[PDB]
């Protein structure tokens, strides 16, 4: 029936979790259709001056494959 | 001793992670008694046309067991 | 040497697991080259009222690049 | 809003693995609402003299709770 | 054929792993029929002043369900 | 008590998973006894023009140990 | 060439999980010098009346370690 | 240089884990020499009317393999 | 709020696993203050004539953290 | 921010574990561009009548994608 | 069809890694036939006063069995 | 009675995997004593303009605790 494929993407944000994941989802809309749903693999990041600098999560994103 | 017992739950949410969290205990709470401390087991969502629809967060609940 | 590549595919079908896995390959064939083997990550389905409704299975698909 | 609960089920038979979760599942419903989705966490199983006696099947299954 | 459920509990003892393990098993069979095996999942415990204060077994109780 | 050994085989099949399993169950039978259970670590396999060529199920064989 | 170590520290608040990681490295950032990533590797939490009472988020603290 | 194999055996006991551990111990003494080191890998059992029944330690033997 | 760190420790012991866990409980309790938690990651050993030489016992101990 | 993507590539040689790595490494830097870093998932490989026939590192590789 | 076993074995030399996976190998030729494969598990290791003393490889050799 | 302790290390070098263990135990024995043993938990690295810029692994250090 129908396949679906699964994409690794690490979106990073200053903001917080949520804003990273957004992040990754808006870029990989840009080249991908029928993206679907996203599991997060890992959360981390960079250490600033003020505590986090940058979060990192890591992420696949699941999008619906077409006929051909 | 005592004895403790976990379920497992999925609360969902369209605005963060905290908020399906706060979901899945809000619900628990109406069913369960005792409610000590919770576990995130996953962390995944849906995904709708501004980007993420709704944030699901896989967590366990346990709680103390009377008698 | 040889460079494989590994995708994440998620074949689907209402018949079984055997079906279901060659669902994600023969749609993988279309696009794919040189497909050499695949691993089974994970499977699930949902459920409808005769039970089973979709088997969806998880699997890695291996193919040799080209050059 | 929406929560949804998982509860661990080991459904079993001689018939093969589909058939060893629809025994899981078929038993699901005489008592949970709502089912939605299966994960299978372990394939397992007894041997007998002709090989396989019984398939089991170790699954979650996640339904929806009522507000 | 037969299908059976599990249920995560937590037996605790300050006496040793196999009480806070019989622990659950008690309590589990005042509720629950048709007990078969256990699964330990976790092992941890509190600190106390004279070493370990509380041992706690996270574990996996399997029972037969009845058909009705 | 009764101590079990477990040995690790991998059966295979063109024909789908059970076989694959059965495959490696009817081999341990020849140079095993006391046979009593299985668990499926992995489910792997090869492609061919077809689709799947080869089911590959990853194994362990559970026996009891004479003294 | 250069070597780090990691650290495992229990952020905990009552606001959320961006504030318990960001309490952890404050604290980290107090006895240890060059930090540079952290990887979250477990988030869970205490109950109270009101639902959440604390999230507690485990991470690991990498930083630079000075030879000397 | 030297190598190793590593046998995984599962010892039973109603005497607790312990017990198991060393159950399978014994009889690995008797067809394999060369014992070194064991590993657990889980630990399980069977719920008898008085609780556990017996005790299911699966574990990992490893011992030296000789020159030929 | 609160910040806790956790060591990993490996206590040994001739006589059983409770044992090796509080041998690592003593030790740590001499440079560690504010000791709260611990947790098995690992539980393996040596073998000698008599089967177990020592038991090993791998777990994490946490504390909380001053200022 | 920024936004990387990682893949999930299969290196082989015949000389060794750092040849296999370089060897995936080569070929996805044919194809991809701002290649950042890597992560080793699995090691295996074949054998063969003088022992390890072909090394096999099973990586991800990550890097940045252009906006 | 065919079917075949791994076994798990811990090669161990002071020189490297691959050193360490070919010794594992050889002593398995002396008594395996028909090695095919092996996947490592763990890479550990003794350290002395220049450092690493033994490195330590742990696999599985996977080999076809016969009949 | 003996007790260890672990903590985790990532050594780093442009050599190759052993370099960037041996760097690790290299700056360990600097501050520690009686180092045991090592487990290597993650392989990565950076990519530069000739393929591997730097390996880094991240391994744990056993070492015996003084009583
Ligand atoms: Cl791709
Ligand atoms: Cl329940
Ligand atoms: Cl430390
Ligand atoms: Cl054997
Ligand atoms: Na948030
Ligand atoms: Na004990």
């Amino acid at each position: 029936g129908k396949v679906y494929k699964k994409v690794e993407l690490v979106g990073t944000s200053e903001e917080g979790l949520e804003a990273a994941i957004q992040a990754a989802l808006a870029r990989a809309r840009k080249t991908l259709r029928h993206l679907d749903w996203f599991e997060v693999k890992e959360i981390r990041g960079t250490i600033g001056e003020a505590g986090v600098k940058e979060y990192q999560v890591v992420l696949e994103v699941g999008f619906r494959l077409e006929e051909t």
